[PDB]
This record gives structure tokens, C-alpha cells and sequence, in this order.
């Protein structure tokens, strides 16, 4: 148990500074691989108020065979048979997606029953640790997914990194009552504490649409980004999905996030809601 | 009723639909009016059940609405195997269900909890399902239904003998049943779940979580390749514990059924 | 329990009282707390019963607290003939009664309906009594409960078989014994008035609505003439459907107990 | 830590069986000891609306020479100076209790931070548990103090012993969102669950005035009783003493407790509210 | 003020309590109305504090009321250490304070929460304590101010630097004095726990939560024994975190103050 976190958690280190993009084809995954991306992630791919649910395996180990960088998948809320099918198939990681339609509006996958590490989201600090006291070896913020606009994901960002900074301040004493106020487990709030940040890798994602929404996002401390519509819906997605990268790779350094911004073309249309 | 345990059962519409769900190892058929939208669901004619019975060898079921006992007489001549007293047509008696116990033909009703479960026993039902959500494509208010009722099923078995009187008066539900059901840590009948399943996965959750079986309909018919699709839902009854297997049969399914969110 | 048909149960606080229901005819004696204004009412203490029990040959009952089961198991020790699961002292569980069933001897239970009624029975009681209103001498309570219960039993009586199921449902009853109700067309065990019963005119009018008998204290106790009012609501219960003889037995009987109208 | 823990729990196993009773002076303890209680527990003498806060340590002493049963005291909710004081006069047990003005309205005292052991209040499962997080080494209900009516103990013994049982059916995936609901650390509730019962042990509190109260309090599985104003407040607090005591110790023989009840007198009074 | 830290002031009706608290190794005395229920409380005659006054060597602190800035031009002339603009006297503005930048007198404030604080601070405040509950001997609301503040504090100073803005205008608080609070760690002017306070265990906790010191008055001159309460009060704040002299000046100390819990 102690050691097989603590292998996952080695694994999923090798991400950090990195970016997954969503892909939807083999070309998508092509142009993610060739702009730096450390993993692509697939989803369905659809030409409606559908039932979204895991991809078929076989789409998933038709993209994999062309390309070497890492892949993952997603799985419905609650949904253990459909992430049973996917560790056996030797997936990298999963991702249990509040974009894809709940399967249980109670319980969220037990992810200790697996050997292949999850990610989940969050919007909070309790709703964090409840996914990595679940078994999530990584967590991203939930943001605002496909709209092309970033104020949610800013306001995740910064509300996360409040409550574990002011956690860090708070006396032996008063950590209980905080405790019972994120209904999280007292176990992780005190390690948060020990570690001075979030215990496992921590992602931005959801509405990511130019160099400078990832670059922000690296900026107030994330350890990485997923990008899916920004890319793919932009005018010229592989330069957009190149300049992304750059930006994360880069993401302190102005001069550079200007080079990557000139003529990128135009970013995705959106939605303000 | 016992012989349907680890089976799937398969909503058809015609017999095309009927021999692909023998095909694939259904261990009996639910025969659905054929539609070409409110409109009232109502038992099907007895002549179509006739002609589907007789082109297949496996069980053979039909619907009758809910307080309806003169479509359950006029199917109970014709000899099926089973009648589903069914929330899915229109409910022809708002206050009272089926009194089962007057006919020779077993019953299958509906719940979303212990207590309706127990009072649909108490009808004379002889097995039951949970409702789902018909038509949907969604599994998630099955799931909630299995859960709901395993839970309520084992908190009942813990509870002291003086306490069960008060949650009989709060499960609405007779006190007989109740006992019985804590004396066989489980529901008294035969338990299926229905309603959404539309992925082999889908099937072998339930099963995972401690179903008889499984009724299935729209998850079939509405998927590309409603063959393959009925096979592997078979397969995936037959094997819920090997993910293996649920992986080999999940393979190239094509598109599942697109369903309905809200 | 069938012995006690056409009888009246009086309440005593001491000898003196229970000498004199039992010269008034009294088939049985209800033994209460001597109180000398909250305050928590419990079990007497079984010293006091014991003292009393040998200083007559009627039958005697004791009080414990809904939900003791405790109180209950220390009185059933003392070989008392019947105990009162009673709302009247300070309830102890406010979810659960005591199981009856584990005691040898018979419990009485209070009810103002027949839903409530079969709940007791279901949990053992071997008897059944209106809860009136006790300790104010105003029969209203106490009639409204026993016509409730009538009505409801007669109505049920009347349902058709597939009726029962929903009725059932709501009464929030057990329905072996609703069915056993409906079969008997009144209650399956002794069923008596109580709370209120302040005259002889009253105690007939409880028996003229079909009960099998009567609990009457304070209105015997705080009127001006005990004997004289034990004497003659004793005459009244046996001839019930005797107005001549009501009348004679209210000549001359002073004032009644004052009451208290709320 | 973890042995300071065991020890502490080492210690409050000998409680089990036990009655301990709340005196106002010495010839209040004496009875006491004399009827077979395990200990007492000292309140403040009163001849109002006060602020009730612990006792002059003083006044714990003088008790506490003239017997040779155990001494606890109270202390005011989150109160830890309280505490301090009386851990370095080596009382045997201290009760964080809500009978006393909270001191603190949203912290507990971190019961870690002391060799005596801590007794605490509940009326309910989660609250148990995170006064055990907290640090308790004992556990009671709250019932209701001081109007010598069972019926809030019942209902306290009945909502934990429900909780405990159904917590010991759910499945390994449904107990983290039960985890949520309690707002206890899931921690503590696997080992209830590997336990099969309450982590420390617990006690009866609030109400109890009758030998037939304190057994009805052992049949539902306590492990022993606290009593106050019942014994004191009787007509007979000598013979009302022994003859509880009694019943604890043979709370499931009928003929005993019959025994013990005839002729012991008017119990208190009490209030219905 | 910085002399302050480490202290005890206590409030006094007259020189009998005044040698009290210079006896017990108070600091200062703060003197009050000697009143013998609502009726208006104003500050004191002069006359009266410079009696008091010339009986001690410890410093003389006086009240006025809210916004009051003749009575404090009135007692700034009378050359007093330190004035206590007090919530506890009647208000005199309901919206504005004194301006304290145009005295040379030091100002004491009240606050429960950080942005009262500051808010006294920018009106010419150069001392704060809590408000606690006057008079109630009760800890509690003096616990609560003192932990909202300390954490506030924390917090603001965690905050990145362009989230500062934001804070400032949720506190409707000075910049200047929240960035200067962030840059010392802690409040910026010297801060003692008033209100409440009734024994030596009190004393220390507001010390052990990093108060700069304490002002009491019911607590010493309520109890039993108001010499010895004092003193140990002293030797209390002096030794907070010395739990055996703690346990030494609470033994027999008598009665503390009975207080009200509300």
C-alpha cells in the first residue's frame, strides 16, 4: 500500500512541467506529440445530449500504436468496471472526468484498488484531499471545460492555494476545526502542512485558450496543464499547440511568451456562457 | 424464477430482434409494442406475442400497466412465462397495483427502495427490478436504486429485534417480509436490474454489485451492431468478475446507444 | 385477556382505594404513584405494589415508561397479571416500545387509531385502550379515538382484496393483521376506553360505541363520593343499554371531578 | 504518541463495569466509595446564573485524601490552561465538558498534549470520533444533565450504536462519502470498522435515577455508567448509591435488580422540561 | 506603551482598590465610575482621578466616551498616561471616533475582529485591545476576538502581493497599516485581551494565544478575596507559561466572581 503510493507517485512526478492535450484522432495525437506534449489524452469522437462515456479500448490502442509519448483515458464518476477494463488494457493513467456523465451521484471510484494512477478534479481544498484520500495519485482544477475562458480555472487556482497556505499558518490546535470544516481527513491536512503544498502533482485544466492563460496559471503555481478546445478549435492548431508548450516550458520568461504569441492566428471562438 | 439467476433478459420488438437476442444466449425475450410521442403505452396484442413465441425457444415475456388485472386475465390464458407489471406504460390505476396472487403466471414489478420492494412482494410479485431510467442510455439512477436498497437490506440485518417495528412503520412495509428479509441477508426474490444498461461494463457493475441479472432494451437495439452488442452484454453477465473478459468483449463494439441526459 | 371483558380497571394511589374499587365490583386495579409539578413519572416502586396486591384478591397492573424494557423485566419478576406501556408517564425511548413479545406477561398499550393500534399488537401487546385525555375529566378525546377506530375497522372491512394493499400502506400496519381485523370486523385483542371517564352517563356511552370495557381514576377519585361514583360507573358498564337503570345510579351522586377544559 | 495512547487506554480499560459518581464535598465521595463506585467526578459546591468553570484545586485535594477510589475533575471546552493546572496536580482523569461555559466556541483543548486522560461528550457517531481525533481516551453520552429523565441518553446510545453497526456493512467504496457525512476522519472510522465497536470506552451519561436506568444503559452495550443528581437528589442517596452500582455490575439479572429496587425510597424529582 | 507588555491593568472605583492593585504589581489602574440599571455612564470627574491619583506611583488611565472629544480634551488637560475611548461608557457619536491624532495623550481601543483594529489605529489609536464581554466574568467572546484576529493576521500575511488589495477592501482597512501588519507578523501597535477575565487560568490562555497583556476589573474586585485574586493574576501573566506557578497562585484562592452567561 505505503509502497505502491509511493511508486505511482514517482511515476507521476515525471509530469511536472509538462502538458496533455486532448485528442480525438491520430492526427490530433501526432500534432500533440510533435509540439512537446508529455501525454495525450483520448476522447470519443463525435461528428445532441448524449451519454458520454469511456472510449472504446480499441480506438484507444489504434492512437497509442502511433505515437511513444504517454497515454491516457477517461472514466465515468463512480464508474469501477469501466476503469477495470482500461487497467487491463495498460493504460498510463485515468481520468475520473466530471465531463463525462456521472455513473454513481454518491461514491467516486475506491482508486487503491488499482495499479493504474488517477487523476481527478477538484474546486477546493476538502473536495482535493476527499480524491486523494480515495486512492487519486494527481489532481487538476475542474476550471470551466470547452468554453475558451479561463476565469474559473484562475479562481480554483487561487482558492486551493489559499486554504493550503493559511492551513500552513494555523496552530495545533485550531487544525481539527478546519479539518471538520473541509470535511477532509485530518491525516492529509496535517501532511499538506508538513509539505507546504498540495501532497501529489496539481494541473491546471479547463478553458485553457492562448500561451498566456497557461504561462498564468504555471505563474500562480501550478505544476502543469491540460488543453483540449484551445488547440484543436483554434485557427492553426498545431502552432497553437506548440506555443502552449513553450509557454509552460517557459512560463516565467516575458520575451519568450511574446515570440510564441506573434501570428498564432485566432484562438477558440468560446463561450462566455 | 431461480433458473433466470446469472441471465439477461432482452426487450424485442419483432422477430429479427427476438432471434438475435436467442443468438446471444438471453435466457428470454420481453416483447415490446413496435413504434414507428405522449400517446398511451398499453399491453401489446396478444397475436403479435404468439408469433414471436413461436420462432424462439427461450422464455417469453410481456407488460401490463400498473392496476391493469384484466390485461394481466387476458394474457394470463395465453400462457407466457412471465408478466412485468411495468411503470413504463401508462399506470391505469393510480392508487392500487395488481392483487398477483390471483394468477398462476409469476410477476415481475419495480422499485427504488427496500420498502417498494417488499410491498410489491406483498402483491404477490415474484421477482423484482429496479427501475432505472428506461430509454436512457444512463446507468446512474440504476446504480443509486441497487445501492439504495443493498444498503437499507443490511442496515435492516444489524438491527437489534426491538428496533425492526419502528423501521417497518418506516419502511411502510409488513413486518413478515421484513424478518424474512433480514433472516436471508438479502431480498426475498429473484432481483434484476434494469433500465440504461448500455455497455457491457455497464452490465457487469451491476452484477458486481450483487444483481441477479439483467433486463436490457434500447442498449441493444439502438447500438451500431445490435449483435455484437447483445452477445457481449451475455458475455459480460456471465463473467462480471473478469475484467479480462470485459475488456476482449468490449473490443470494437462500435458506438453504443447516444441516449438522453435530461 | 377475555376474562376481562364487561369490566372496569380503577386506578388506586394506596389500600384505602383499592378496598374500595374493589368493593365497588372492579375486576381489576391499576396501581399508580402517590403524589403529594414536571417532574418525571416512572415505575413504582414494586414494595408498594406488593403492599397492596395482598390486601386484595382482584386483579392488579402496574405502569412502565415507553420504551423500558428494563422497568418491564423487574415487574414482570414481581408476577403482576398485566402491565401498561404507558404515554401517561415520562417516555423513555422516543423511537422504540418495548418488545412485548419476550415477556410472559400480557402488556396493554394505548392507541387514537388503528394503524397505532396494530403497531402495538404487532409488537406484542395483548390488549388495546384509547388514549383519551387523561387526568382532565373530558370524555372528547376518548370518543373521537373509538369512533377513529371504528370507522377506520369498518371501512377496511368493506375493501375489496386488492384494496387492502394501499390501505395497508397507509395505515402504516402490518397487513397479516389488517386482514385479521378485517376477518374478525372489529379488533383481534380486548379493547377498552380510557382517559376522561368522569361519570356513569360517560362510561356507558364508551360501552354503547362497541368497547369492551373501561379504565377510569381521577374520576372516581376526585369526585365527591368515591364509593358511591366506583359503585355506580361499575353498574353502569354492566348495564349499558339500561337507561333506567343509568338514571338510578346517577341519582344523588354529588359533584364529579372538576376537570380541566384545556 | 502511539504509546502514549496505549497507555492511556490501558488505563481506562479498568473503568469498564463501572460507576462514577459527581461529589460536591467529602461526605458526598464517601458514600461514594462506600456504594462501589470506581471514582468520582468533583463539582463545584454550589449554596443563579454563573459562569461554571473547574474547581479550586484545593478543594480536589481535600477530597481526594479522605478516599483512595479514583478522582477526576472537570474542565470548560477548549479550555487548555484549565487543564494544564490540573494535569500537574495528577488527577486521574479530566472531562472536557459542555455542563461547564465553553470556554472556546470553536476548538476543543488538543488532548494530545497531556498525560491524563481525557474523557468527552456525544451524541452521536461523527462528534465521538473527532473528540477521539482530538485526543480523548473516553468517551460518554451527553444525555441530559441534571433532570434525571433517561430518554436523551437512549437516544444518544441508540444513534452511535446504529452508525457503528451499519458502518461495519458498507462496502470499501461507500465509506469515504460516509466519511464526508460524519465529517470524521476516515482513519478512525476503518477502525471502528476493524474494531466492530467504539475505539475507547464509553460510557452512559445525563439522566440516570433508578437501578432499572443504569442497567437499561448496560443492556444496550455500554461499558459503564456516570450519575449525579439521581443519587444525590434521592431520598436515600446511601442505599441509592449501592443499589446502582448493583445493577451495573448484574445488569442483566432481573432478580437482582428487583432486589436492589424494593424500598429504596423516592428517586429525584427531576425535570420534563 | 512598549513599557506596557508583560502587564496587568486593573480597574478601580476608589484608592482602597487602588492600593490593591499597586500592592498586587499592577502597571497601571484604569479608574471608573463608583456607582452604589440602564442610566447614562459618562466619564469620571476629574476630581475623583487626581485623588486617586496622588495615592500611587503605578500609571492612571481614564475613559471617555465613543467619539467624545471634549471629554478627552478635558482629561488631556488634566495630564493623564492614557485615555480608553470605550465602548462599555454610553456612545456619544454613533458613526465617527475621536480623532486621537490631535492628542498627546496615548488612546486605548476596543476591536473584535482585524479591520476595527487598524480602522482604531488610523483614527490615532496606539494601543488596541479586544472587547471581550464586560462584566460577565465570562471567557468566551474575549477567546473568540482574540483568534479571529490572530488568524486574520496569519493570513493577510500569507497572501500573495496583488491579493493584498482585494483583503484590504474586505477589511475596509488602511493599505498601509495592513501591509505594515504583514510586514511585522503581527498588529503594529501594542494589544492586550480585556473583558471577562476572572481567574489566573484565564489570565494565561490570552497570554498563550500572544496577547502583549490583559486588563481586568470585575474578576479581582467580585471575587472572594480581591488582594489575593489580583496578585495572582500578576503572577499569572508574568509566568503563563509556567503550568506548576499556575497551579500554585490558583490554589485557594476562594470564590471567583459569579458572572451571567446571558
Amino acid at each position: 500500500d505505503n509502497d505502491s503510493i509511493l511508486l505511482k507517485h514517482g511515476w507521476c512526478e515525471m509530469l511536472k512541467g509538462g502538458v496533455i492535450m486532448d485528442v480525438k484522432n491520430v492526427e490530433q495525437a501526432k500534432i500533440a506529440e510533435k509540439a512537446g506534449a508529455i501525454g495525450v489524452m483520448i476522447l470519443e469522437n463525435i461528428p445532441t445530449d448524449g451519454v458520454a462515456r469511456s472510449v472504446d479500448p480499441l480506438k484507444i490502442e489504434e492512437i497509442r500504436k502511433c505515437i511513444s509519448i504517454n497515454v491516457l483515458a477517461k472514466v465515468r464518476i463512480g464508474h469501477f468496471v469501466e476503469a477495470q477494463i482500461l487497467e487491463e488494457l495498460k493504460v498510463d493513467m485515468l481520468d475520473e472526468s466530471e465531463v463525462l456523465t456521472m455513473a454513481d451521484e454518491y461514491n467516486h471510484i475506491n482508486k487503491h484498488k488499482f495499479k493504474t494512477p488517477f487523476v481527478c478534479g477538484c474546486t477546493n481544498l476538502g473536495e482535493a484531499l476527499r480524491r486523494i484520500s480515495e486512492g487519486a495519485s494527481m489532481i487538476r482544477t475542474k476550471g470551466e471545460a470547452g468554453t475558451g475562458n479561463i476565469i474559473e480555472a484562475i479562481k480554483h487556482i487561487r482558492t486551493v492555494n489559499n486554504e493550503i497556505k493559511y492551513l500552513c499558518s494555523l496552530d495545533e490546535s485550531e487544525v481539527y476545526n478546519f479539518a471538520k470544516k473541509l470535511r477532509a481527513p485530518i491525516d492529509l491536512i496535517l501532511l499538506t502542512r508538513k509539505l507546504k503544498r498540495l501532497p501529489v502533482v496539481n494541473f491546471a485544466a479547463g478553458g485553457i485558450a492562448t500561451p498566456a492563460d497557461a504561462a498564468m496559471c504555471m505563474q500562480l503555481g501550478m505544476d502543469g496543464v491540460f488543453v483540449g478546445s484551445g488547440i484543436f478549435e483554434s485557427e492553426n492548431p498545431q502552432k497553437m499547440a506548440s506555443s502552449i508548450v513553450m509557454a509552460v516550458s517557459n512560463f516565467n520568461n516575458p520575451k519568450i511568451l511574446l515570440n510564441v504569441s506573434l501570428g498564432l492566428g485566432k484562438a477558440m471562438h468560446g463561450n462566455t456562457k
